[PDB]
């Protein structure tokens, strides 16, 4: 199964995020290419609960969290399903890479198809900040771009 | 279950399409408000197979047709699942209305969540044209706007 989300916004940030999962038990491979970010920085990269784009990136809701856990790093055992951590941007402000994740799925009851992907304006503190907000959003700041994860071939 | 698709494009046409289905066996209620169309006209309104927006509205593919039937009117027994027919536009070029459909579903194997909705530039001939194209696209023309159907609450 394949899916793709085209990140758009009014802040100069844009990109494409591709997802791939052969079967439900398998990890999903997330590939991304995002431009227009601050150069040489880490930026919060998360999957939101809804794919509602009626009010910009705001209507996408909070991080996809079906198991009701606190915000964390992708490698943390306690993290939201949509917690993809930070993506690094180069001297030209482009973030490009890929990784596999075993909580994010394109198949089954927790499928992220129809939900949104958000690239943040700030860095994700990975749930390590001494704040309640750290456990909710990782304090990653505004959402300059987002896109609904749609089906593809 | 609720879903929404925000129709956008570079041709002045835009809008919102809302979907609602309580349970799989139930019809889905499609509500729409679309502006920027030709005034006092009928325009093809369809659901495409993919929600891939990487190449404008083109990457969405053909009409969602899991049962491999020919193009038809929504009331036809032989139609594509994504065949929503034409929507009427008023003297100001706005198409606004709602209807229920029993082939379009937000739940189950034929769910349209993650797929795209397209508003056409031309009228749908409802599969009655004396052309092979009539049985494929209804000859509805270009796709000025489209949006990926995402989950909402
Ligand atoms: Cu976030
Ligand atoms: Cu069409
Ligand atoms: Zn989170
Ligand atoms: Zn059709």
């Amino acid at each position: 199964v394949q899916a793709v989300a085209v990140l758009k916004g009014d802040a100069g940030v844009s990109g494409v995020v591709k997802f791939e999962q052969a079967s439900e038990s398998e990890p999903t491979t997330v590939s991304y290419e995002i431009a227009g970010n601050s150069p040489n920085a880490e930026r919060g990269f998360h999957i939101q609960e809804f794919g509602d784009a009626t009010n910009g990136c705001v209507s996408a809701g909070p991080h996809f969290n079906p198991f009701k856990k606190t915000h964390g790093a992708p490698t943390d055992e306690v993290r939201h399903v949509g917690d993809m951590g930070n993506v690094k941007t180069d001297e030209n402000g482009v973030a490009k890479g890929s990784f596999k994740d075993s909580l994010i799925k394109l198949i089954g009851p927790t499928s992220v198809v129809g939900r949104s992907v958000v690239i943040h304006a700030g860095q994700d503190d990975l749930g390590k900040g001494d704040t309640e907000e750290s456990l909710k959003t990782g304090n990653a700041g505004p959402r300059p771009a987002c896109g609904v994860i749609g089906l593809t071939n």
